[PDB]
């Protein structure tokens, strides 16, 4: 579920996801279009390519099970599809954390019309 | 250019594009995610797949040359890349016109979070 993804981001990043990430760049949030704006926008590009692989379940609205065991997200459960989407979310939050230093405030709330017409390939 | 696409739509459809089409369904406008909402949302889906083929120029911001010769859009010019994008625009406007009867007002201003997680393939 996206609300779980939201907690993973808030925890690792310290920022309120709905404000700082929901509308960043060209690939964060919605779907995505063009070429990733920056390091953080690429984290979203990948997260998008990830959700594209999940077949058996709904990565957006399906609740998965994970644990913050040891300051790290621990994806669990007996369902591999859900565990799959959980690993997608876990990787993105980590990605956001590692690139926090190159986060530009000018890209949050970024206009899509300004995004490339040639989208990058997963 | 998108401003030319805008005139083609207004003419064929009678509707102000910025209001009735710029935010329709899941694919209309810059972007697109999930599965096309309806017949009109699919016109946008295709228009998007069209712009994906244009390689040598900017379908969004490049001005092309066309003419309303005989109540029909007539794409011209010596540039094939530009003529290509013009044909994309011309096809969509026509598409909007042919499906005007199934246009649902509930889809204009449609929220993206509500769009499918599994995008359709061009
Ligand atoms: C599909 C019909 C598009 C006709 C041209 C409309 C021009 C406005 O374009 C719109 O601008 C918005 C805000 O800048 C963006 O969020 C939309 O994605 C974009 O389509």
């Amino acid at each position: 579920h996206l609300l779980q993804f939201r907690k993973m981001i808030k925890k690792m990043t310290g920022k309120e996801p709905v404000v700082s990430y929901a509308f960043y760049g060209c690939y964060c949030g919605s779907g995505g279009r063009g070429k990733p704006k920056n390091a953080t926008d690429r984290c979203c590009f990948v997260h998008d390519c990830c959700y594209e692989k999940v077949t058996g379940c709904d990565p957006k609205w399906d609740d998965y099970t994970y644990s913050w065991k040891n300051g790290t997200i621990v994806c669990g459960g007996d369902d591999p599809c859900k565990k799959e989407v959980c690993e997608c979310d876990k990787a993105a939050a980590i990605c956001f954390r590692d690139n926090l230093k190159t986060y530009k405030k000018r890209y949050m709330a970024y206009p899509d019309i300004l995004c490339s017409s040639k989208s990058e390939k997963c």
